[PDB]
């Protein structure tokens, strides 16, 4: 078929929020989002898997996790999970600070995507598009801490976590590889996927 741009992907198949903050994040580190296409794309892919892994876990009053799956959360309900990904350097920076400087938790040295409130642990999210073993290893070579917990999904269903632990409910990740499958099925029919799965490096 006819060969697709990835701009006209991104912005058809993305919330506008998502791409906004992926518009900005590239901006800021000197990246223009109309050059480095494949990455634009895959920044907007891990930051929507970050919102996806922490939608609709809360906190409840007697302070255990639980999933409220519609937009109706109770009052006294807190988000599980602070997200780091998306913000500004400061601003990231800001909310790393707090929340080391409160719970104790020692100050990573790279920003990770998120924070657990259940498990009083950094997440470090990770797509890829080569194996999850392989990515896995490259993600730890930057954290000599093994306070931040790691999990690497890839766009064929396969994960991997720090010690098998996953975190999460099998169907809250089942939303998220669902949601990849049908990011790569897309650029399948727009001839997109061959060069956006080729681009990654490491
Ligand atoms: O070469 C590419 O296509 C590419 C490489 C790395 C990332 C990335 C990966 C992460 O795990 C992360 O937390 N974050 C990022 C990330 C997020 C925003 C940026 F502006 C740059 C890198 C995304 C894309
Ligand atoms: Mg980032
Ligand atoms: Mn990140
Ligand atoms: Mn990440």
């Amino acid at each position: 078929g006819p060969l697709g741009s990835m701009e006209d992907f991104v912005r058809q198949c993305f919330n506008p929020m998502i791409v906004e903050l992926a518009e900005k994040a590239m901006k800021e580190y000197g990246e223009d989002p109309k050059i480095e296409t494949n990455k634009f794309a895959a920044i907007c892919t891990h930051l929507e898997v970050c919102f996806m892994y922490s939608d609709f876990h809360f906190i409840d009053e007697r302070g255990e996790s639980i999933i409220v799956e519609s937009g109706d959360p109770n009052a006294l309900l807190k988000h599980r999970f602070e997200i780091i990904e998306g913000r500004d350097r400061i601003m990231a920076w800001t909310v790393v600070n707090s929340i080391c400087n409160t719970t104790g938790v020692e100050k990573p040295k790279f920003l990770p995507d998120l924070y657990d409130y259940k498990e009083n642990r950094f997440i470090e999210i990770g797509v890829t598009r080569r194996e999850v073993h392989i990515y896995y290893l490259e993600k730890a070579n930057k954290i000599k801490s093994e306070k931040t917990h790691i999990h690497i999904f890839s766009f064929t269903g396969e994960e991997m976590a720090t010690k098998a632990d996953y975190t999460l409910d099998e169907e809250s990740r089942a939303r998220i590889k669902t949601r990849l499958f049908t990011i790569r099925q897309e650029m399948a029919s727009r001839s997109l996927w061959d060069s956006f799965r080729q681009s990654e490096r490491g």
